[PDB]
This record gives C-alpha cells, sequence and structure tokens, in this order.
C-alpha cells in the first residue's frame, strides 16, 4: 500500500509512475529539485531532501513504509551510504538499484534485500522475449 | 534460431548469455576485444567488428539472422548508425537499446522494430514486483 | 514570406542575410548568444534558444513559418533532434543542412524534407562552373 | 577541357565526380593513399603525392591543365603554400576551397583565381532556393 | 606483534618501513606487482593478490594478523569492500585509510575500528608543530 | 602568532582550524572563492587570491606573517612557484605540502623550511601507532 | 633610428627593450591592451591597433619605418596576412618571426626579407656557445 | 667534445645538428621514438629514454658527458625533473632551456648553470641585428 522512492532519475520515476497507477501512496524524495517537481504529479508526496543526511531520514518516517527503493545510481557511494542509513531508520524492506557488479557486491553484504540491477537484469528478459 | 547481439557490454552479454543458455547460436559483435573475448567463451561466434560500417555489416551477413540485437549503449550516434545500416542490409526484425525517449523516437522513425529502455522498463517491472 | 533559420554558423547567417535581403522576415535562433548578436543586426527577430528542447520550440512557434531551415553543422546528434522536434511541432517545410551521407539519410528517415550538404553540393556547383 | 584536383575530401571528390561524369580528363591528387584509390574508378588518373612539394608540382606539369582546384580545407598552410607553388609553377587559373574568411582574404591577396567557400555560397544559393 | 598491510601505495610502503625497521612481523599484500617487490626488501613476507576476493583474503589468513590495515585509496569501493570482508574474515581491529570524508562516513558506519584520513590528520599535526 | 595558509583543502583547511582554535590569528588564501567561504567562517581573515602572481602576493603582505603554510596539493607547479615567491617576497618560515618525494626534492631546493608529505607522514605516525 | 614592432609576446617585448635601450624609436604595436601598456614605459610610443586591419596599417605610417618586425607567433594566419599587408602598404624590409618550418616557407615565398625562427636560431648559438 | 641533449624538439635537433656538424659526438635522448630516428641519422648515438627516471639517467652514464643540454620545452615539470636528476647525478655543466623567466628562476635554484630563454634570447639577437 505504501511505498517510498528515493532517487527519482529516469529509473526512479518510472518505479513512481507505475506505482501510482496501481493506487498506492508513494513518498518521492530527491536531493535536485527539478527532479522532485517533475514527479511531483505523480505521486501522493513529492520532498526535496538529501537521504543521506542521518537525521532528514529520521524525520521521513521510513520505518512506517512498507518498501524503500533506492534509486541513486551516478554516486556509488551515496547509494551505499543511504541504503546503510535507511537499515538503522529501522526499514526492514530494502531495495537498491545498482549499476555495477562491485555495488551490487557491497550492497548485499551491507544488508540490501533486493539488489536492482537494470542493464543485467533487462538483458535477461529481453533474450526471453526474443525466444518466445 | 539464430541471433546477432551488437555491443557486449552489461545489457549485450547478459542477452547473450540467456540467448545462448536457452540452446540458441548468437553472434556477438564488438569493437573492444576485450569484450568480445568475454563473449567467446560461451557464444557460438564472437566477431571484433564495427557495425557502422556497411562493408563490415555486409561482410558479417546480419541479413541471416532472424534477429539482431543492437546494445550501444554509451554512444547514442553509433547505436543509431548500427540501426540504419542494420536495416538497410535486410535485418526483418531489428531490436535496439535506447537510453533516453528521443533516441527512442529517432529509432522509431529509423525502423527499428522493439524498444528497449533497461531503465524505465525495469522501473516498470521493480514497481509491478513490490506490488506483487 | 516568414522563415526561421535555426544554428547561426556559415551557412545558417548566409541564409538569413540572403533571406533578408530580399525583403522576407527571418527568425534567428542559435545558443550562442554571440552569433545571435551578429545576426540581430540585419535578422527581423533573434532568438536566443536551444531547439533540441521541445518545450522551447513550441514558445518559438515554428508550426507558424513558412520554412524552418536548420543549420546546425557540428553538433550532429542537435541536428537530428532539432529536425524530429521541428516535425513533431507541424512545420510543413523543413530544411536540414547535414555534414555526411550518413546523417542524411537519417535526416530523410526523421522526416527532412530537403536536405543540403555544403561540400558535396557545392562541389557539383563549382564543378559544372568551371565546365561553362 | 583538361583540368586538375587537389585534395579529395568530400568537395574534392565531389567535383571530380560531376567533371567526369560530363566527360573531361581529370588529374586527381592527394596526399592519402586510400581517398586516391577512392577517385582512381571515377577520374581519368589519380595520383597519391604531396602537392606543397615544388619538385613534386613540377613532375605533375599543371601548367597544361586549364583549370586547378585546391580542395585542402583542413590545414589553410597547406592550401596557401599549394596555391603559391601553382601559381609558381605558371597555372593560369587556379581556383581554391577556403573554410574560413582570413583564408580567403590570404588566397585572394595571394593571387587566387577563384576562392570557393561552400558553407557560405551554398548558404546564399540555399536562400535563393528557398526564396522561390 | 604481527601485522598485515593491504595496499602498498605511498601511504601503504610508509607503514610497512616503518614497522619492520622496529622489529615486528608485516605481511605486505597489493593487487600490482610491481608494488609488491618495491616492499619485498622492506617487508617479511610480501604477496601479490586481490584483496576483494573472498577466498583469497581466508587464504592468507587475516584473522591470525594481530592488526589488518587497509591503504587503498584511489578507488573507494575496494577500501569498503575489502574492510567488509576482512572483517567477516574474522579479524579484530582493521585500519582503514580514508581520502574523502564520505568515503570515512561509510567506512565507520561498516565496523572500522580506526579511520586515516591523511590530509585532514596531519593537517592537525602539522599545525599543532606550527605552534610550538 | 599570525599565520598565513595557501591552499584550502582537506590540508589547509585542517591547519587553519587547528590554529584558529588554538587562538593564533590565520590567513587563509584560495584561488576558489567556494573554499575561501567555509574558511570565512572560522578563519580571522580570508583572502580570494591567486599566490602565483608576484603583485597579488607583495598585496599579502605575506613578509609580515610569522610562518606561511602553501598547502597546494594537485598543481605540483602552483605549489612550486608559490613556494619560491613567498621566499622572493621574503617571508622568514616557509611549510610546504608536497605530494611527491621528486616534488620535496625541488622545493628544499628552492628554499622552503619544512615539506610535509601527508601520506607518507600520516603512515610513519600510524605505523609507530600501531606498534604502542 | 626609426623601427617598429608588431605583436608584444615574449619575443616582441625583448625586440623593443632592446631597441629602445639602444636609442632608437620603436613603434610598439599590440591588440591586445595589456602587452601594450607594459611595453608602454619602454618603447617610445605604444599602440594597441589590429594589424591584420588593412586601413589601420595604411593610417600607420609604416612605409616611413626603417624596418618592421612582426612577432605574432600564436596565429600563422595572422602572421602571413600582417606581411602581405605590411609589404602592400611599402614597407621595404619585414621581419616576420615563425614558429614552424611550414610558416617559414610560406613567408619566405611571400616575400619577408628576414624569417626569424627563434628554437633553430637558438640552438645553432648555443651549439656555438658550448663549443667554444 | 662528448654532449648530451635532452629532448629533440626544434631546439633540441638544432643543437645536436650544429654540435656534430662541428665535428664534436652528441648523444641525443627523448621519449618520442620519431625524434630519436629523425636525429640518430646525424648523431652519434640517440636514445630513446626518459629522462626525469634516476635509474634511466644513471644507465646513460650522464656524468660522462661534459656537458648536457636539456631541451624539453612544453613540459615545464619534465624539464624541472631533468635538471635536478642530472645535476644529482654529478654533471658538470647543465643547460637548459627555458620557456619563461618563473621557470628560469626555478632552474636557477635547482642548479642549471646555463638557462637559454629562446624568444627574449631571439628578441635581443634580432634588435641587435636590425640596430647595425
Ligand atoms: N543524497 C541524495 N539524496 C537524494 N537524492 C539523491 C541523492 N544523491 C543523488 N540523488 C538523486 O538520485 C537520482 C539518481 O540519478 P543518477 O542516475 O545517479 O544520475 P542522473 O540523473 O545523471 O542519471 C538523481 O535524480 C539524483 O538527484
Ligand atoms: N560502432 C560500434 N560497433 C560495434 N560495437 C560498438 C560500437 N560502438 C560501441 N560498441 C560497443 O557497445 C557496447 C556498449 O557499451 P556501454 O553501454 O558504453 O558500456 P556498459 O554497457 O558497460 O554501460 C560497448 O562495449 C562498445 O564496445
Ligand atoms: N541545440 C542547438 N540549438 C540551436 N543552435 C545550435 C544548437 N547546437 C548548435 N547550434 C548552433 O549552430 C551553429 C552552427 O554550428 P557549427 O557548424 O559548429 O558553426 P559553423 O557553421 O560556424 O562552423 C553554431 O553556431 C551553434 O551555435
Ligand atoms: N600537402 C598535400 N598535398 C596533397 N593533398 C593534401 C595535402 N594536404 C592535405 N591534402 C588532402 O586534402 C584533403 C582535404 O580534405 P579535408 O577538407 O581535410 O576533408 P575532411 O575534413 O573530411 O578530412 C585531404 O583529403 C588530404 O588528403
Ligand atoms: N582489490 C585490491 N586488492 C589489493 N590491493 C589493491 C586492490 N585494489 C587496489 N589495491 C592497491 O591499493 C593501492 C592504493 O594505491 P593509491 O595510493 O590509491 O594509488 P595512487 O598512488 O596511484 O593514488 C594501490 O597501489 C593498489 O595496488
Ligand atoms: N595559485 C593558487 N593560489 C592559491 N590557492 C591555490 C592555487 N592553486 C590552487 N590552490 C588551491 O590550493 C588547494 C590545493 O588542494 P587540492 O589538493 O587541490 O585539494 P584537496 O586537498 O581538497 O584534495 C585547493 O583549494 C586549490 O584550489
Ligand atoms: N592582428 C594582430 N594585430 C596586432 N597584434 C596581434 C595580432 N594578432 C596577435 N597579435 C599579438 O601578437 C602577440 C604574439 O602572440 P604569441 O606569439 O602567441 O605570444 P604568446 O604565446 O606570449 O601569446 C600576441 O600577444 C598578440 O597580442
Ligand atoms: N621526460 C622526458 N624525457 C626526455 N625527453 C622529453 C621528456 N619530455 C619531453 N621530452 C621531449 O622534449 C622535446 C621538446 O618538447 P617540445 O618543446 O614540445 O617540442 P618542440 O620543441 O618541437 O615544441 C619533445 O620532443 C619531447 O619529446
Ligand atoms: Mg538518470
Ligand atoms: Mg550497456
Ligand atoms: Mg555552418
Ligand atoms: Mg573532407
Ligand atoms: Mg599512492
Ligand atoms: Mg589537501
Ligand atoms: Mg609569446
Ligand atoms: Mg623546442
Amino acid at each position: 500500500k505504501q511505498f517510498a522512492v528515493i532517487g527519482l532519475g529516469r529509473f526512479g520515476l518510472a518505479v513512481c509512475k507505475e506505482l501510482q497507477d496501481s493506487g498506492s501512496q508513494v513518498l518521492a524524495v530527491d536531493i535536485n529539485e527539478d527532479r522532485v517537481k517533475e514527479a511531483a504529479g505523480f505521486v501522493s508526496q513529492a520532498i526535496v531532501a538529501n537521504c543521506t543526511h542521518e537525521e532528514t531520514v529520521a524525520e521521513l518516517k521510513l520505518d512506517d513504509y512498507d518498501m524503500v527503493m533506492i534509486a541513486i545510481g551516478a554516486d556509488v557511494n551515496a547509494s551505499i551510504l543511504a541504503t546503510l542509513i535507511a537499515k538503522e531508520a529501522g526499514v526492514k524492506s530494502v531495495w537498491v538499484k545498482a549499476n555495477d557488479r562491485f555495488q551490487a557486491r557491497v550492497l548485499q553484504k551491507i544488508g540490501a534485500d533486493h539488489i536492482i540491477m537494470p542493464e543485467r537484469d533487462m538483458g535477461i528478459r529481453v533474450a526471453r522475449k526474443m525466444l518466445d
């Protein structure tokens, strides 16, 4: 029912649009104001915040949210650090998007429940669509 | 079924491994010999070639393969040129990977049959999967 | 007659100066403010705008102008993007300058009506000129 | 009608292909060997030579030719040197392609009979085509 | 007193040279063979290995060592990954060099017992030397 | 005591924060106005200036200050030039941060009084700390 | 007795300094105002002008000067065109500084009375100094 | 009667050519193999080596040669490093080419015996030549 999406890039905004279509509350948060405005018309609540800030994550009660998606791609260090802060925040289910195999290794060990690699994961499905 | 995959990045090598694991024969083509060596381990045939060159594409005999996947990610110019050359060669089905909506629309004008956006489509799937 | 010229390099400023000298109103658009200032002296209206931006083109109202000339030379990606946006904005006649035979074919697929190769066409013209 | 073309870029090859189609003797000279091979199919004679070399220009015997087209654009200094060698060699009429106004004015001062600026001239001609 | 140093950079060699002079056993590990040869004459044992490889760290038996110093600075992801693997290997105390404040924040959350920032730490020491 | 710190990166701002916390008045100079702003918060006086310029250094009156710390790290040329100009200005004591042994030798020849290699000196410090 | 120096770089400023110290009239001309101001203290008259402009060279009675030094190095076209304009203006002796051998060839063919190549000529001079 | 010239630009090859023409035996050293090849035609011995590397200079045995000329022009860092290494190797007389006065002063501090600034010194020489 209630979801949170951190990082509103091309991947993160795509999650927000589909989540809203199924009638679910989505908290879209992004450091960049422009990207938050784009998702403002597609989510229940759009907030400009830095999710690397520990106190900011405390205020945004992410432990209440059923699932939290971290969709930060360019800065590998932010996604790793935001994943950790969400874990101490009490988030039971943490989904993290990783662009590299080395990042996906770190995220697995630090405790991410689901690691998403869009290029590798889309590669497998597109092959399956080609086969059938 | 015989497939041709152009570009051997994260998406291209994932499609080849899935298409070769499913029992199909794949021709992996890339300009980087390092990635061609990686693909040559499991693909039926791997060739180091430039797929924006008309004579080179004629040499690869891409019209024989029923489906041609172009997975050139960073170089949008190379992706569009490869799609154009493959379509002119007489490839029945051309699948192209696109990073943005503008590249996807240009490829639609070029004549690409299926266009895959890894980030957006993976976001849609992640949203559906979180919705269970 | 009203003409819109996008890109104010050596070719674009020559078209504007020739078009305006004949009594036609020209709109000169470029991202480089120096060349927009240089054209503003003799051009009916000069605007500093990015014509690959689809919302910006709607503001320019390029659908009103009878012919739109896109004279972006160095940036081929910007050339195809501007042609695509102009066609999607409902421009009846789009003339595009192309620096290569591969760019010209992509522009033909996009929907450009007249494509000018400055080096090749001027070569043919001077070859005819020397003969006669 | 006997012609010589120096520099076999896009412009030079276009002058060679139009001149040969009209049915006149053309000498194509270019420092780069594969461009000479490309032009050899069309022109009567294609020679790989350096036209900034005084003795080479003397051996080419360019004073016989009715018109000499110097189509070197990338390096302005090579085009200037070759115009003077040609004019010292005794060529009656020398046509030179210039990419910049500074190059065009230098070539006018040194004695080029015809200076071709493909961007400006094609700009004027394209504007005239747009008018009618 | 038995020590291990991972990463034979300028910081790593300085630790290795000072440790051996006192009379304690030092294991020097670096992915690059050239740097391992440099410390081969300055440590008890110098091994070329990849310390982000989980099985390799097990073979090295780093849990026997009293202290391990991870001195990988150029690639932030390797230092984080090596720190986690060392902690999982059972090492009691792990000293990690961090070049950036963002890296040091992650390493503290990971569990590194001592984070060394050479620019910040030497900045304080140098100032105190200026005082007296 | 009056101190002058040139370059306000990690080392330079750490020396200034320590010097001012110890009750000393420090001058912070940097070409990056962004970093001069953080220093100006806690530094007695902060100036945006280029310290490789002789007239600029004469304007700063660095000869008044007891010690001049030059903490230009990435640009070794700027570090050498700043040390040379400071010595020619007439400053009694110059402390220079050097990231290379060769740079340290060149600075010794120039006339620097104390040269700090943060990586190597921090390595020695850390080794001594682990030993005891 | 009376000299003119065009271009006030490192070479031209040295020419002006030596010429004025010897006791002669020197008209120092440079398009850049900073260098003209720098040479204003030394030379009899320092003028900011573009010597590529033909009317400016006509206004500056360079034909009255015994010798004219053209010391433009970076832009070869500027030096060639300034030499041509000075020769057309009636200057009997024109000394031109050339940085490359192709530029020297062009200047020799144009008609410059003296071509100065500082690196080669000092190469010979310091070789002779080393020998004796 | 034995000289070593480091760097084989226009200045370095001119010193070599003159030194070998006067009967002396020159060792030409450069990192660019093309210039070492062109110098090897007339110099006594030519070596492709990096002269900023301490062990390489020891292999070259530069202490044997009475005079060592360092003609590295573009890379000021390489010029300073080569001068330092040659001086610490035990070369009695080191001549260095310097582009600017700041590099010249740094080289004076390093220990260079003769410093040649080609532009300024040719300015002085040409001024004296025009005077009488
Ligand atoms: N600390 C952060 N807190 C919140 N959002 C962030 C943070 N760091 C990055 N983001 C956002 O995460 C998104 C991921 O985008 P990314 O793929 O990294 O770059 P790009 O937008 O260039 O493709 C961006 O919209 C970015 O603003
Ligand atoms: N003209 C071309 N012909 C064939 N392959 C190409 C061409 N241009 C790029 N490629 C390949 O396409 C692949 C796509 O790589 P890229 O998307 O840049 O990296 P990644 O997939 O790791 O993000 C590259 O490995 C590159 O070698
Ligand atoms: N996205 C864009 N929108 C509008 N104008 C552009 C865009 N990209 C490039 N231009 C303009 O097109 C002009 C022609 O480009 P170019 O061929 O590089 O210059 P020139 O024709 O003088 O060599 C440039 O002056 C540039 O400012
Ligand atoms: N010294 C020379 N003698 C003869 N031909 C030359 C010389 N220098 C250059 N050329 C030729 O002139 C041509 C100029 O073409 P250019 O405008 O550079 O085409 P492009 O811009 O596509 O490289 C080149 O193909 C080159 O081979
Ligand atoms: N996975 C790894 N396992 C072991 N050692 C590594 C690994 N990755 C990097 N290193 C080593 O860590 C050292 C850190 O060196 P660093 O000081 O960052 O290099 P630089 O001086 O070029 O910045 C490197 O010499 C490298 O060889
Ligand atoms: N000429 C100069 N005068 C003053 N400050 C300079 C000059 N050149 C560089 N700096 C500054 O000196 C500092 C050197 O630190 P640097 O190593 O570049 O960054 P960091 O230590 O943060 O990694 C930077 O703040 C840089 O902008
Ligand atoms: N058209 C011109 N008229 C007069 N002076 C010029 C002209 N073009 C360039 N100059 C001057 O000639 C000087 C020589 O330039 P250059 O050889 O590049 O010296 P530097 O490398 O120190 O800039 C430049 O400082 C420039 O100001
Ligand atoms: N570390 C080095 N060791 C030896 N030779 C060098 C080194 N660095 C540069 N050189 C050489 O010094 C020569 C002079 O440099 P440069 O001034 O760029 O050439 P030019 O005199 O043609 O402008 C170059 O040809 C270069 O190959
Ligand atoms: Mg994005
Ligand atoms: Mg990819
Ligand atoms: Mg143009
Ligand atoms: Mg060409
Ligand atoms: Mg290091
Ligand atoms: Mg620093
Ligand atoms: Mg200069
Ligand atoms: Mg030189």
